[PDB]
């Protein structure tokens, strides 16, 4: 189901390592661990990865949300927390600014102020660990990130940690996928947990309408084809942008208001859940004065070069 | 218009003696007058002592009322604000005070500091400036002990003759620009149930009267004529006081009558009446609260002339 000890965990070396030191010396000296920050993108297994530490240190979870905390954060600080156990806040960077005041003297002397005539209390806090998780460090404010001891990264999987992660989930759902076909859904998977998991969902779907019981390369190639993926990872929707890009504006730069009009979409989701991955694939280069296609395009959709 | 001095106050003897002492006293060793609670009936005066005693003081008012400083912070903010060292702070009718309003009081009163009324809010603990605060009430049952035990001094107001009325009378004419004769005032007093603001709207109605009439000079017999007019006998019944003496004879045969069918058989209420209604009956010796009901003392018989039982 989910990992717990370190171990067990997919990837995400030149981390372990560290992660695995920080932990042993904790426990050696007997004193909680200090406060960590989790980056890199969403869905690699953050909170999976606080999971596994709680599970190390043996001690409890407190998982809560960034923009679900006022005296609520209080309320989960008092009770719900024992000496040297985890407070893993997801998304730390949507803290309120009335919130995350009340979070420093929490982190730094472990006393804070509790609701309730009078309103001030200095209710002293047991010493505990505090994970945020944030997509990157330029959502969060310096005097936050000052007062956390250990700040890591994580880093995109490689397409064998990705495969074999899919042979775990085949092995616990009831299906013979072949070590073929996993790798090759991990390869056209973005470097994502998430993605490979909803792929090989998919995958498992189709073979079963399929009437099969052994998934090969073949046929998951063939699924996946179905689906409308290519040999880069690629969606039906990048491909539809990188087309009405080069047709209707013949390659040349476009501001993020023609392109997103062009489209039906917004100024938001796209260029932040579309754009990195073209960007980062040598598929769309961010020009001043626009955007243009890298030349790459033009060979991956079977267009005449400029 | 209004007396300042002390000795311009009508009537209230037996109190304008010790008043004078204290007030004297306190001038004399230079320190505020200490916390000062009159009783007595509604409408003697009150009001015009509290002004007179601060006058006499030379010092300023805050006269404000008691079911007007609920929610303490506005309290706070009259003791604050609009108050200076020595400053009475007269409060009308302080019975009526909220059990939270009141509980900011006492230490007001007691040793000068209080609570003004966000993470802290109401927390300042303000230091206050010596004053006199100077209470209203009707009746001491009204006051509860932890109340009445903050006063230093303690009077009461008492009914006033009809000399004083009528000279009260002779005042307020003179700053009207009316010609009232002494006798005339003497029986517009005498018809006055011991009260200053009773004989001032008698005296008023009694101008409206004469100057309809078409006199310059108000004598004794139009006074008493306007005054029959108006509905009062000799005993200053009005006519609804004789209305109730009537019905409940006729109704009931002068016999108990509780607090309930006596109401309804007036299409009045069990409060105003026995209020503002049996008092001046019951002291003037026209009914008896009898414990199975009320009776006609034998003398309403003879006032409104009906053969005795
Ligand atoms: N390295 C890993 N090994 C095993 N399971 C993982 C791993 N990373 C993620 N998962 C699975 O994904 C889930 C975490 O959700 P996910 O969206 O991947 O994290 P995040 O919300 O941080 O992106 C867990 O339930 C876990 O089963
Ligand atoms: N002894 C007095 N001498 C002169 N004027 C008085 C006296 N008592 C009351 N008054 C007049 O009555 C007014 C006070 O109102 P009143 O109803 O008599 O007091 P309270 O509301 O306490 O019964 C003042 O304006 C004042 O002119």
């Amino acid at each position: 189901l989910r990992p717990k000890t370190l171990d067990e965990y997919i990837g995400q070396e030149r981390l372990k390592q560290k992660l695995r030191v920080y932990l042993e010396a904790a426990k050696a000296r007997k004193e909680p661990l200090e406060h960590l920050l989790l980056f890199g993108p969403p869905g690699l297994g953050k909170t999976t990865l606080a999971h596994v530490i709680a599970h190390e240190l043996g001690v409890n979870l407190r998982v809560t949300s960034g923009p679900a905390i006022p005296g609520d954060l209080a309320a989960i600080l008092a009770n719900s927390l024992e000496e040297g156990d985890i407070l893993f806040i997801d998304e730390i960077h949507r803290l309120s600014r009335q919130a995350e005041e009340h979070l420093y003297p929490a982190m730094e002397d472990f006393v804070m102020d509790i609701v309730i005539a009078a309103r001030t209390i200095r209710l002293e806090l047991p010493r505990f660990t505090l994970i945020g998780a944030t997509t990157r460090p330029g959502l969060i404010t310096a005097p936050l990130l000052s007062r956390f001891g250990i700040v890591e990264h994580l880093e995109y999987y490689t397409p064998e940690e990705l495969a074999q992660g899919v042979m775990r989930d085949a092995r616990l759902l009831g299906v013979r996928i072949t070590e073929e076909a996993a790798l090759e859904i991990g390869r056209r998977s973005r470097g994502t947990m998430r993605v490979a998991k909803r792929l090989f969902r998919r995958v498992r779907d189709f073979a079963q309408v399929a009437g099969e019981e052994v998934i090969t390369r073949e046929r998951a190639l063939e699924a996946l084809a179905a689906l409308g993926l290519d040999e880069l990872g690629l969606e039906k929707r990048d491909r539809e942008i990188l087309e009405v890009l080069i047709l209707r504006f013949g390659g040349g730069p476009v501001g993020l208001a023609t392109l997103a009009t062009a489209l039906s979409e917004d100024p938001g989701t796209l260029e932040e859940v579309h754009e990195p991955y073209l960007i980062r694939q040598g598929l769309l280069k961010r020009t001043p004065r626009g955007r243009v296609a890298t030349e790459l395009a033009y060979r991956h959709l079977g267009y005449p070069p400029p």
